[PDB]
């Protein structure tokens, strides 16, 4: 077919808006371009060719070929396992959106009502003044609180949500249902072009600023948001696909879900130049740098629209749709790799519900007051962050040198009929494990705090709690070698040897 589907997700139209916000604009573009061509798609092919090789899920797969780094295999699912907990709480805030555009005036248009302060201002007919938008979004949806030392009370309205969305995946295509979220990308980027002043905000997100460069964060959150779209080190390996077009797919597929995320940015900065007009503030300091961007700026763009509800209403259909079709896959992967032992056949009924369960009440606690403080820990040190560049390091010294790229590209070969071009074998053995190794350095001797908003600072134990959720993940692979080398045969090269010969 010429419609895939797999070509977009929440990790596309929310994050990747949110980050390039945050690391001040443009010059985010020249991170992302580096490690997408020489980190992006020499690794995604990697996997999908020795997922396909083998013709079997991870866990087993690198026990065919790399006897020795099963923590691979495990690393993997500590970080889905981590997903899974704090990629439904963007369906908890979507649904509770939903819930309050059933009406004729959509709430956040206008100001005057219980949460607004009295700095509330029109600014559609100024020091201290807020748009009614920010404050719909963090007085009560957010109720955002001092600090992560509150947590506070639960909001029992957020809580609600979030046990609809797991219910409704708890018993998780047509093509109107595969083209409905580009017809309504589209109908955004053609509203916000049009608006007055949106000339600057596509100023602000082209032109880059050299000198923030420096700065490690920028190459962090580039290369992690590039791994973190194309789902490379969160289980990627389809046992599915027969006999290809392998190499065909990423000039296609995963090439394309770059250009959808460029796309979808292009919209939202519009937007963002509109507000910096009507307010005549720096587009700087318009909105919140934190993870609730798409918040803010598409509910905007929604309410400057004739019809206000009835586009209302789809949107956020758009992003729980989005939500659904992304996390059920994660969900089922996961269940399905715990089942190796085969115990006994309701198994098939009873650990989805186990899961389920555990999952709700561990997502509960950043549904509170100080629920965002605690989201923000989760996104950029659990299923990101050090991670991800950690795994893809391991993942390419295995294939590349120990198990020898010219064995595997004759395998390619024979499988495909040709043989790919050079470039992605120096890619494998020299560039990506060196890149990713270099950032990592860059990172650690240059060690700045992280701040939420750029306004607030963390405490220790929070960093700490941080430190502990990435080692959690990043701890796999050691403890299993020196586990392997202790039990089965100990020492002397016979254990070398056995520890490097593929399984036949
Ligand atoms: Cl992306």
């Amino acid at each position: 077919l010429s419609v895939a589907g797999e070509i977009i997700g929440l990790g596309n139209v929310w994050r990747f808006p949110y980050l390039c916000y945050k690391n001040g604009g443009g010059a985010f573009l020249i991170p992302y371009v580096v490690f997408f061509i020489c980190c992006g798609i020499p690794v995604f092919f990697l996997e999908t060719a020795l997922g396909q090789f083998t013709s079997e899920g991870g866990i087993t797969c690198w026990r065919k070929v790399c006897p020795l780094f099963e923590g691979i295999g495990y690393a993997t699912q500590v970080i889905e396992a981590h997903l899974n907990v704090y990629y439904i709480i963007i369906l908890a805030w979507a649904i509770f959106y939903l819930s309050n555009c059933f009406t004729t005036e959509l709430p956040w248009a206008t100001c005057g009502h219980e949460w607004n302060t009295e700095n509330c201002v029109e600014f559609q007919k100024l020091q201290n003044a807020t748009s009614p938008v920010m404050e719909f979004w963090e007085h009560r949806v957010l109720a955002i609180s001092d600090g992560i030392e509150h947590i506070g009370n639960l909001r029992w309205e957020l809580a609600l949500c979030l046990l609809a969305a797991w219910t409704i995946c708890y018993f998780c295509v047509v093509y109107v249902t595969a083209t409905f979220p580009y017809i309504m990308l589209l109908i955004l980027l053609i509203r916000g072009v049009t608006l007055p002043g949106a000339s600057e905000g596509i100023k602000f997100y082209l032109y880059p600023d050299l000198s923030r460069l420096s700065d490690p964060q920028v190459w962090v959150d580039a290369g992690t948001q590039i791994f973190f779209s194309y789902a490379i080190c969160l289980g990627c390996l389809t046992a599915l696909g027969s006999y290809n077009n392998c190499y065909r797919d990423c000039i296609m597929l995963c090439c394309l879900n770059s250009g959808t995320s460029f796309v979808a940015g292009f919209a939202i900065f519009s937007v963002l130049g509109f507000m910096a007009y009507e307010q005549g503030v720096p587009i700087a300091e318009v909105a919140e740098s934190g993870p609730g961007l798409a918040f803010i700026a598409y509910p905007k763009a929604v309410t400057m629209m004739p019809l206000s509800p009835l586009w209302a209403t789809l949107f956020f259909m758009m992003l729980i749709f989005l939500g659904l079709d992304s996390q059920f896959v994660c969900v089922e992967s996961l269940v399905t790799a715990v089942v190796d032992m085969y115990p006994k056949v309701y198994r098939r009924e009873l650990l989805i519900l186990a899961l389920s369960v555990i999952s709700y009440f561990l997502g509960l606690v950043m549904l509170t007051e100080g629920g965002m403080y605690i989201f923000q820990l989760f996104d950029s040190y659990a299923a990101s962050g050090m991670c991800l560049l950690f795994v893809a390091i391991f993942e390419c010294i295995c294939i590349g040198w120990v198990y020898g790229s010219n064995r595997f590209y004759d395998n390619i070969e024979d499988m495909i009929g040709y043989r790919p071009p050079s470039l992605i074998k120096w890619c494998w053995m020299i560039m990506t494990p060196g890149i990713c190794a270099g950032i990592f350095i860059f990172f650690l001797i240059k060690y700045k705090p992280l701040k939420y908003n750029n306004i607030y600072t963390y405490p220790a134990w929070g960093y700490g709690i941080g430190w502990l959720m990435a080692l959690s993940s990043m701890l796999c692979i050691p403890l299993w070698i020196c586990i392997t080398v202790w039990k089965t045969e100990g020492t002397l090269p016979e254990k070398l040897q056995k520890l490097t010969t593929p399984s036949t």
